[PDB]
């Protein structure tokens, strides 16, 4: 393309510009007193949403640049829900702060890499400060107060999320599916999950939530790199003719005729999706053996001559269903032999007591925790399939609430603990005075989610925080009630990780956006 | 693509201006002295109408931040309608009502949450009031009563009314049809009636009332997913050689390839509508067997091993006609066998006896109810077929409004019932100010539609509504006949149903519209 | 020529809006906190002054609307910054504050008449209040803080105003002059200064003040007042030889016939000035006998027969310089004889004890008084000419305010009082709601003010208000300490009347702003 240039506070402007449209769109949504904001769809009738990632989805700017700026800043505050299920309003209001005063201390004169510097150092600090702050949640009792927090005060969701991580661990796999009544259900299955994700964003199935759900599909294992179609067509005829769905698990899906077909072509004949083998080198093949005795499956691998234009449908194993999102593959139920996954857990727990390193050993009762963990599956039953459905999502949330807050505890919600561990940062200083206002930069940024929360009540955001500084330890301003007081005793908090995700990504492209000094779009 | 957005008062005016347009169209067809609008067609004539519904229909604006406004209105207004089969037209101009003077105060600075906790306040209040006004609708002498009010004073369509829902319940299904001469016919047959309507809006048929008419036939009943075409096709081959249309009852059919061919290619080869199996979990199943030997059909269940492959025509069941709308599907007669759907309405009876539960039973008996309830069905008979064609629509209406009737009660017509209420709650108040306005906003907005149907009279809504609310009681002005009086002697009346579904919906979307702080939109 | 005329809220739109801009600047100027300010011209080089008053007489507003309602407050502020010497700023602020709720009010369609009244009604009380508040102005001090405060941390100024205020006394007249050079000289000058008016405002000199210096002015006194030309001629002639400015004292002078010859036969090239002289009556003549001892030139009276004409030059008595304002003329330096203006002294002296009447003692000790006490004379140096000047006018300000604040007593400053007045002022209620609303504004406007000066510190006024409100008796904030104190300990005290003066007239100008429905401008 012929391309247009910027540099410095040119470039500076654009980008502040498609960032304030951004946040100030998504931030709206902000607080229990949060007002709605309408998208058009061209589907129907507009959508009237408090959803800050719906929001942050429908942004797309006019002018290049400032659309870069936009672009820049909703990637990477969605990694922050992505890592622990929330954040993404919340980076975005702090991005947008950070940014703001990083740029005017930047055209003021101030190095730019000092002042990321700055700000780097801040956080770190305080994500320190964040993980004193916080209260953990192990115990059943508080797994539970968690999890009816998350659910709306709902008792019962509790108690099946404290159930449900008894039954199978607390960083055990846990699903939640659809019920069959009105009484719920809760059944450890043969099942497990990798860190692995979708290969194309276009095998999204019905389910909104970004993710692909696959009823009794068949699993294809194969160590191999698939790009073209030609020694797959066979497999994909047999399987066309089960009706079943097809996962295959390879060691990498390429998109040059694979890929694309898979996807292109396969947009209702078939259902189909890919996803990369777990680990790398030597273990990658390992794994796929555990995935295969799991499934009941078998492995092609080149190496012992297996030959995918000879794969039949014996060959694919096979799970009641398979989950699938951004980056995680859940097999629900492997049709596997009991005796022969009960061998194999064996067979690696033998493996582990000889070992003979460190690495060795932890890596080995990882894949026996994962073949003899098994997969939780949380029925939600109810009286009418409306609730039912309902319900269902308010499990779902609760669950990535509760694990995350298992994980590293909770912290004082509605954008108290920010301004407190802030609070206590004002004594902190860098090797410069450059570095000093970018620390500063950082602490006055981690205001801006509670001021903006108090400012959706129509009350005073700067008397408010004033107030909430001076005080101590997790008292805060309850913005439901609009009274002071203990958030965590007033139920109000968040999971130390969303905070932690938020202000790091936050602070991230912060710091990129402030140490850019050229950008470069078509015209 | 890049987005337009707007904040505050900005996006106030637009939709402001989009809801008075809309409104303002509609509402000058309000009252007996309601005038005409004119409807542009390009297939020839214009529309002369005084019906609030076509000319809404009909409603969309050039901007895209106005069309916003409007649509938002016309999407909620319109669910008072499907409600209580009125109350469109009067949920409109409320909507206007309570928005203009909403924004209004908004824009003078007053908390938005706050003045819709108030507008939502006056309205929970006002609904009590409309209760406790309201006159009941319940002996077979006030049923014909309402009937022949709603049909214009004909006392042959409130007795049709009557006997019908004397010989199937006040809360029986009742169709009304072509009449064979000029006598009227009224015979109770087997059939049901199920809260599900069409999966798509493009399967509406020969009926212009936005429903769908199926004369003998097949009913196909899968409690599985149907996404894809595939495994249904042996089964559409066999119905096309009948000719007879096609009604899918399954668990949900989604648009991959099912639901994409049923209408996108079926737009004249086949007559087939799909909806979805009522209830959800294992009721699911135990209705769809009902529905099943109601038609006289086997259900296709995978847990049965069921294939759809294989589904030949004897497993499809049958009805004389079927009637699906919005959110209703009407099976009228079952070519069921007589002793098998006894037998299946004893062994229900029996589970009642032998259940543990009041949530067991209830839900067991609404099955006994619908099996063993049947469905009246009126036939219109007339001198000539355009009298016939007139009557029978007349039969439609009478029966909405009786049912309604019957249900909550009745009320003062001509827009007395919502000032009366009104007038009561002059001394009710919130938490604060903002609130306090909030609720007069809501109670001078409850003058609006008496005030524009006098409006239309060529008479002064202030004084006409001045006189109205000095007085008490069903004391009000007849529009018709131009005199005060009794509204419910004078035979002036709304199902107490309409008039609360209008109140409720328009303060729906006034407190959201009220409560939006930023529209997207594309540029 | 067309005026374009606006009524109803467009009007006042204009007038808020030409306020407010006013008004920011006004604002944000005000208070110690607040930094001095520079004017520039286009006429030529900047004006260098520290004035509030001076930021809104630059500030015009093109649109004439905006301009006229922004010209409105400056009137009233001006007429306020007069009488009371200081808070021209406060009364802009306080105006500001009042006029912006008053038309909030006019939106809310309350009837601004009765909010007018209750903003008087709470003026009132408010006024009262204050006066009660009020305490007596403290010693020298208390008098150089006064001083400072109208410095604006000048303490060279309240130093001088003090050391000024000591030497000549405070109820002694002081009077600035440019410095000879960098230090200030403090000369006490002897002469009398007498409270007499200019006849007209043409003799007023060339200075912006209007007040008319002379220099070596010659003072002729005579009882008599001089009808025509004719006696006044020979004088004429023997000043003709002079040159040297000439000063006329005479008991009046007929206008008609004097001024008639003067002013059109006479060019009046040379300076003329004209007083009445002081007093009536015999003590009028001893005045004069006073006055002329002083000036060292002979009284002319027909009772003495002595004739104008007759007079020469050598009668006229000379003054180094004179000033000469509406409310007083002054003499600054008559040559005199030292001898002889003692001698008289004592004469005078020795008639005040020998008149046993009070009333003749009290003339006589007054004509005494003047001569002795004579007539200070303030020099202000300065680095440059223009700070010298910049100085000088700040010098003039802050004496004038010493000089009120002195008479009037300190109350503390801060805008403590207004804010602690407002306290009490709330159980006041107006007559009917509307009284009350504007009651409450005119309390909610004397708040502000203190909350600008907080703002400019950058401390959160809510606090602050909250806390000074909170506290009893005279509680405030202070902005250069930022420590809670007394106020009358700090002893930053603001002038009652300058107070009081303030707000009666910013209540005035918000009063007559909310009453006037409609403006009228030019095309
Ligand atoms: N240290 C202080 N603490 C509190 N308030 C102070 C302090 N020093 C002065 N002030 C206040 O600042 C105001 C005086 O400033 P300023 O003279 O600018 O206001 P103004 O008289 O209204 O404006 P102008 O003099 O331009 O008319 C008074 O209310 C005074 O009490
Ligand atoms: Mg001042």
């Amino acid at each position: 393309a012929a391309k247009d240039v910027k540099f410095g506070n040119d470039a500076r402007v654009k980008m502040l510009r498609g960032v304030n449209v951004l946040a100030d769109a998504v931030k709206v949504t902000l607080g229990p007193k949060g007002r709605n904001v309408v998208l058009d769809k061209s589907f129907g009738a507009p959508t009237i949403t408090k959803d800050g990632v719906s929001v942050a989805r429908e942004i797309e700017l006019e002018d290049k640049f400032e659309n870069m700026g936009a672009q820049m800043v909703k990637e990477v505050a969605s990694k922050a829900n992505d890592a622990a299920g929330d954040g993404t309003t919340t980076a975005t209001v702090l991005a947008q702060a950070i940014i703001t005063e990083g740029l005017k201390a930047v055209a003021a004169g101030m190095n730019p890499m000092d002042l990321k510097r700055g700000i780097d150092k801040a956080v770190t600090a305080a994500v320190e400060e964040l993980k004193a702050l916080s209260v953990p949640c192990s115990d059943s009792k508080a797994i539970a107060q968690v999890g009816t927090i998350s659910a709306n005060s709902d008792e019962t969701v509790g108690k099946l999320i404290a159930e449900a991580m008894d039954k199978v661990g607390k960083e055990g796999v846990i699903t939640v599916e659809d019920g069959t009544g009105l009484q719920d259900e809760l059944d450890v299955v043969e099942g497990m999950q990798f860190d692995r994700g979708y290969l194309s964003p276009y095998f999204i199935n019905k389910p909104e939530t970004g993710a692909v759900e696959l009823e009794s599909p068949f699993i294809l294992l194969a160590d191999k790199k698939i790009s073209n179609i030609r020694e797959m067509l066979p497999v994909l005829e047999a399987v066309a003719k089960a009706g079943k769905p097809l996962l295959i698990i390879a060691e990498d899906v390429e998109g040059e005729a694979l890929a694309t077909l898979v996807v292109n072509t396969m947009r209702g004949i078939v259902k189909v999706a890919a996803v990369k083998a777990p680990g790398f080198g030597d273990r990658r093949k390992a794994m796929l053996q555990d995935i295969a005795t799991l499934t009941g499956g078998t492995v092609i691998s080149e190496e012992i001559g297996m030959e995918l234009e000879k794969a039949t449908l014996e060959d694919l194993g096979q799970a009641k269903r398979v989950v699938i999102n951004k980056d995680t593959t859940t097999i629900i139920d492997g049709v596997g032999e009991e005796a022969a996954i009960q061998g194999r857990v064996a067979q690696i727990r033998q493996q582990i007591e000889e070992a003979t390193s460190d690495y060795d050993r932890e890596k080995l009762q990882e894949r026996v925790a994962k073949l003899a963990g098994g997969v939780a599956v949380i029925k939600v039953g109810a009286a009418t399939e409306v609730e039912m459905k309902e319900k269902k999502a308010r499990v779902e949330a609760a669950l990535h609430a509760t694990r995350a807050a298992v994980e590293e505890g909770v912290v004082a919600g509605g954008g108290v603990a920010l301004i407190r561990v802030a609070s206590k940062l004002a004594d902190l200083r860098g090797q410069n005075e450059d570095q000093n206002v970018g620390i500063k930069v950082a602490l006055r940024a981690m205001e801006a989610p509670l001021r903006q929360i108090v400012l959706n009540c129509g009350e005073e955001p700067s008397v408010v925080a004033n107030t909430v500084k001076g005080g101590d330890g997790n008292y805060g301003y309850n913005a439901a009630t609009e009274e002071y007081g203990n958030m965590i005793d007033m139920g109000i908090l968040d999971p130390t990780k969303v905070t932690r995700s938020a202000l790091q990504y936050a602070a991230s492209v912060a710091g990129l956006m402030i140490t850019t000094e050229c950008m470069v779009t078509d015209l």
